[PDB]
């Protein structure tokens, strides 16, 4: 079984992986195969398969949380290739994406994504974190973020949370380990106005690799001081 190639995209086996552990998620992605298959393609363009159609599924862990439902604006912030951004939009078309990376390269990748498959209420955006927070189109002005592979938490809280409208949530995407990051987290989310919500465990579906979704909530409004400048909370982290 699972015998059938594809020169340009996901294999009959990629495709069937991608199927699988999408069911053991809770989703169909029956309708999204063309869509993650094309984006498949780019990738390699730019084990393979394996190793690809797990960024899927990982990125579609986010859905094991009802953070998702209408026409929300969200940002995924650092997202590289697009993920875990692209994934979410082909599954949440309602969803209007922002995909910020700082790195022209792959922002110019994201944005081939976009058209290649077609996706509305997308777009990608070159620029730094800690810059475009402080500017009001982007201030306050999301429902959701979303990051995956930037930075430890105490520094992600403080690129994710002035992005977020009060009422509205972040997911720092982690991995089996987040003790340590989350143990002096409070108090530097209190000083951004945030909160911290639930931290949920799961296990990646076809690897069984541990991982923990941290939901980050906005209480109050961002106090002027923060972000603060490019590297700045890198090197003088708020915990
Ligand atoms: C390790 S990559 C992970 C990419 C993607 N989120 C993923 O998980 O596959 C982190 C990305 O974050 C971007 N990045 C890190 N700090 C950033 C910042 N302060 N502002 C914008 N992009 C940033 C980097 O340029 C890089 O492409
Ligand atoms: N230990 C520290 N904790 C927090 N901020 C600092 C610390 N040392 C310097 N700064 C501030 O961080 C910014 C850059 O400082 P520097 O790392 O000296 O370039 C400046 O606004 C300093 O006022």
């Amino acid at each position: 079984m699972f015998h059938g190639k594809h020169p340009g995209g996901l294999s009959e086996r990629g495709r069937a992986l991608l199927l699988e552990g999408g069911k053991a998620l809770g989703l169909d992605l029956k309708p999204h195969l063309e869509a993650f298959s094309r984006l498949y393609a780019l990738l390699q363009e730019a084990g393979e398969e394996e190793v690809v159609v797990k960024h899927f599924l990982d990125s579609l862990t986010l859905l094991r949380l009802p953070l998702w439902q209408g026409p929300l604006r969200v940002l995924d912030l650092g997202t590289g290739a697009g993920f875990p951004g692209l994934p979410l939009k082909i599954v949440r078309p309602e969803l209007e994406l922002v995909l910020v990376d700082a790195t022209r390269k792959k922002v110019a990748f994201v944005e081939r994504a976009i058209e290649v498959l077609g996706l509305k209420g997308a777009r990608a955006l070159w620029g730094r974190a800690e810059v475009l927070a402080r500017e009001a189109g982007h201030r306050e002005a999301y429902a959701r973020a979303v990051a995956r592979a930037v930075a430890p938490l105490c520094v992600l809280s403080e690129l994710l949370l002035p992005f977020l409208e009060v009422g509205g949530a972040a997911v720092a995407m982690k991995g089996p380990r987040v003790e340590e990051e989350l143990a002096p987290l409070p108090p530097a989310l209190e000083r951004l106005g945030g909160r911290l919500g639930e931290v949920l465990a799961l296990q990646l579906p076809l690897s069984g690799e541990a991982r923990h979704l941290v939901v980050l909530e906005k209480t109050a409004p961002t106090p002027p001081a923060y972000p603060r400048r490019p590297g700045v909370p890198e090197r003088h982290p708020l915990c």
